[PDB]
């Protein structure tokens, strides 16, 4: 009936990460409530399940030698881009073993969270994450290991958005990125998008926010 959410703030991916794994074994455990936390990376680059190197423009060096992070994760998608700036969410839930489903719940929340800013978002038919028009306003990538999530979503909400540019992600989709203060020509506090992303997931799953 419940759910916790952390809000970490801004924290590097690789200790971020251990911090998923032990959320995630806790849920397993039964010992944690469904767990949403909520944070921001520094400018780190992430290769998914089905990235390759062909989803870098430049080679590896480059990245590290222009302030980006890298990692080889096991989450669903190719490439992404964390900064600040960008609202990620990893909702570490006993999802058993309904994933699609649980993907277009947070794909749902997302949406209610772009109405709220008057803006209409949607999950596409064809493209994972959640688009504005021809846009990409969230990245959507999830694992499940025991029945129970972990990553989950990268809401741009003030991002660099210029950041994207270099990494070259493979297959269907839109045409470029974007983000709340471009779609409304200023910035949104992050205070504020954290509580919007809160409430939008209390009311798609029925939970409770502790």
């Amino acid at each position: 009936m419940e759910f916790l959410v952390e809000d970490l703030g801004l924290v590097p991916y690789g200790e971020a990460w251990a911090y998923q794994k032990r959320v995630h074994r806790e849920v397993v455990a039964g010992n944690r409530p469904p767990t949403l936390l909520l944070l921001e990376h520094p400018r780190v680059i992430t290769l998914g399940r089905k990235a390759t190197g062909e989803n870098l423009l430049f080679p590896e060096s480059w990245y590290r030698e222009n302030g980006f992070e890298l990692y080889w994760v096991e989450r669903g998608g190719d490439v992404t881009y964390h900064g600040p700036g960008q609202l990620v969410g990893y909702p570490i839930f006993p999802v058993g073993r309904e994933v699609r489903r649980f993907l277009r719940q947070i794909e749902e929340a997302i949406v209610r969270v772009a109405a709220g800013y008057g803006i209409s978002a949607y999950p596409t038919p064809g493209y994972a994450g959640v688009w504005v028009g021809e846009d990409k306003l969230c990245a959507i990538g999830v694992a499940v290991k025991e029945g129970v999530s972990f990553h989950g979503f990268a809401l741009n909400v003030n991002t660099d958005l210029n950041d994207f540019t270099v990494i070259v992600p493979c297959g269907l989709k839109g045409k470029g990125v974007t983000s709340l203060e471009k779609l409304l020509g200023r910035k949104v506090p992050m205070e504020e998008a954290k509580a919007r992303v809160v409430a939008a997931f209390a009311e798609v799953f029925g939970l409770r926010p502790v």
